[PDB]
């Protein structure tokens, strides 16, 4: 089973997947493990070894504090590591059908976690499934998060920023070099990221030298546009210095306080990195992209409107209750163990979490347009306007505008709207459809029957598989099938999925997403 790199001969294995077999190659090294004066460096080429590495299980994942908000519950702890970590961590997998192909689409996937969190061995991103039923090849590569991973002092090479990113791109150079020798086809890759991943998706869109590196894009909850997403080199540089105040590494030699740190245990940084941000939560990216001048030019929302980006199709979407997952981690009120009923009290402190710098008028704005505008009286009305409110402003408004900004410039796109929620969803009925659970609908988990998923949830599974690698192969989802429309800056048509019947919709959430872009700003 020995594939021969440029680098040297991997080994891997075969695995029985749904009556058949696929070909797993797992922790192929892509890039010079950042050890020592390599911390904060941006990655280097991987050496060439004479052995046959071993390829046989999953690699380490990178430093990252671990989620412990729910102590020994498997809804929040599933998204926590499980190999062990260690700076060296740049390692990647890759998923082959059988029997082997000879030119099969490639589909790279890019894990999300604010970039602060995330490892690609987590079992939500097995990639086997899509492999045997799809028959194309998957990939997916570790890359460093935290300080270790975009620590950014402007223009300093022993900190550059944005180190993260570049990991990713290097992965994507290891497979044009070598996807050949597996059986892949170098001019057919599709990128596919969640949140964070779908943000670092769409930031090789804005950084030209990627471009050549893959064909065609996937954005599930996430848009480098988004608030969160990047931060300006100022901003970063405020951050570096102020982990190194807490660390003890502060110097006026800014080229020396990189010399400290590359001295501290990585668990060391890892506890002044939460105290870099006024308040830690998962949309406060304390250490995440920024404008570093290399790999990113330009904010991202001027980038869009200079039309400086990869004209491609891409395939956006976002879930139908999109903010319940944040609100849960550090909203009052939110509890995983009750309903959640909220009063407008814990409502506008909701809003001081979620819009730190706003004033007191304009969270008056955003209490009007989500409550009074309305007769709603439920009992629930303030938790699920909540939810409206971070979920339209942080993860859909700004999907749906760079998915528009894309079709100005005359390039083809898809937009879905993730309606289901999974019968095994361990989080309470208040929360709906979560963030981050299309995920196992898009890797083909509900087909392992022995994992007591309905036979409905097999259904759309497959039918969600089918259409993310229609749109690798052939850059449209799309029979006797519903037809999902293409998003045309004037109609604007989505797809809704769900285990009962998809449907053609327009303009999703127009009028908050009209509340955000034109009036809000100027309150
Ligand atoms: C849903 O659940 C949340 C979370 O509550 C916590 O988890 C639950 C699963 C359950 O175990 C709860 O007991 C647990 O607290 C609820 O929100 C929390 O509500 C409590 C009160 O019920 C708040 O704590 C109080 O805060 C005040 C300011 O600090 C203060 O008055 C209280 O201290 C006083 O009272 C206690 C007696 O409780 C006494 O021991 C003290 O000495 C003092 O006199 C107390 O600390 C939490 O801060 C709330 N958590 C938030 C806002 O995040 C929520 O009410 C619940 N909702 C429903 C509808 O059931
Ligand atoms: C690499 O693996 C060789 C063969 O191991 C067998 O096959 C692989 C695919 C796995 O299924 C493994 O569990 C099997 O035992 C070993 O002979 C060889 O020693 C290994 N190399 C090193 C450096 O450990
Ligand atoms: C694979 O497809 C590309 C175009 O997508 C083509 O140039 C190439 O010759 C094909 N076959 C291979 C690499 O065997
Ligand atoms: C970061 O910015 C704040 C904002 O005013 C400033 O007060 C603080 O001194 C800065 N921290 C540094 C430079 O370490
Ligand atoms: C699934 O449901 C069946 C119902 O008979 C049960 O036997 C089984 O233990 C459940 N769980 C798994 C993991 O198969």
């Amino acid at each position: 089973i020995i594939v021969t790199t440029k680098n040297g001969k991997v080994r891997g294995m075969n695995l029985p997947v749904l009556g058949g077999t696929v070909t797993a190659f797992l922790g192929i090294p892509y890039a010079q493990p950042p050890l020592g004066r390599l911390r904060f460096k941006k990655p280097q080429s991987m050496t060439k070894w004479p052995d046959i590495w071993n390829a046989t299980k999953y690699a380490n994942s990178c430093y990252q504090n671990t989620d412990q908000s729910f102590p020994g519950f498997v809804g929040s702890e599933m998204w926590n590591p499980n190999t062990e970590l260690s700076e060296d961590c740049l390692y990647l997998n890759v998923w082959i059908p059988a029997p082997k192909p000879k030119n099969a689409t490639v589909m790279i996937w890019i894990y999300g976690g604010g970039f602060q969190t995330g490892t690609s061995s987590l079992h939500v991103y097995d990639g086997k499934f899509l492999s045997r039923v799809e028959r194309v090849i998957v990939v997916s590569m570790n890359y460093r998060v935290g300080a270790l991973g975009f620590l950014a002092l402007p223009g300093n090479p022993e900190a550059p920023g944005n180190m993260g990113l570049f990991d990713q791109q290097l992965a994507l150079q290891w497979v044009q070099k070598n996807i050949a020798a597996f059986g892949g086809n170098p001019k057919s890759v599709t990128l596919f990221g969640e949140s964070a991943g779908a943000v670092s998706v769409s930031l090789h869109l804005l950084s030209p030298r990627s471009h050549p590196l893959f064909a065609r894009a996937i954005l599930q909850s996430g848009s480098s546009n988004a608030p969160w997403a990047v931060t300006s080199l100022y901003e970063a540089r405020n951050r570096t210095l102020t982990l190194a105040k807490f660390i003890g590494c502060s110097r006026e030699n800014e080229t020396e306080i990189i010399k400290c740190l590359r001295n501290k245990d990585p668990q060391e940084i890892l506890q002044n990195e939460v105290f870099v941000v006024p308040n830690h939560m998962l949309l406060s990216v304390n250490f995440g992209p920024t404008v570093d001048g290399d790999f990113l030019t330009d904010l991202p929302d001027t980038l869009l409107q200079l039309g400086q980006f990869k004209k491609t199709q891409i395939l956006v979407g976002v879930n139908k209750d999109e903010g319940t997952a944040f609100l849960v981690y550090g909203a009052p009120g939110f509890s995983k163990d009750n309903n959640s009923i909220i009063t407008r009290k814990e409502f506008e402190e909701g809003l001081k979490i979620f819009f730190p710098g706003v004033s007191e008028f304009g969270k008056e704005s955003i209490l009007f347009h989500y409550m009074d505008w309305t007769d709603d009286q439920r009992a629930e009305n303030y938790r699920d306007a909540l939810d409206d409110v971070v979920g339209d402003y942080d993860i859909i408004c700004p999907a749906l505008e760079f998915t528009k900004k894309f079709s100005e410039m005359g390039n083809n796109a898809f937009f879905y709207y993730f309606e289901h929620r999974s019968s095994k969803l361990p989080w309470p009925e208040w929360m709906g459809v979560m963030h981050g659970y299309e995920i196992e609908f898009v890797f083909g988990l509900p087909l392992e029957r022995r994992a007591n998923y309905t036979k409905a949830e097999e259904i759309l599974s497959r039918s969600i598989m089918k259409r993310w690698a229609n749109f690798a192969k052939y850059g449209n989802p799309n029979n006797n099938s519903t037809r999902w429309p293409v998003f045309k800056s004037n109609e604007q048509k989505y797809l809704t999925l769900n285990a009962e019947s998809p449907r053609v919709y327009t303009k999703l959430r127009a009028q908050q997403c009209r509340f955000w872009t034109l009036f809000f700003p100027k309150v």
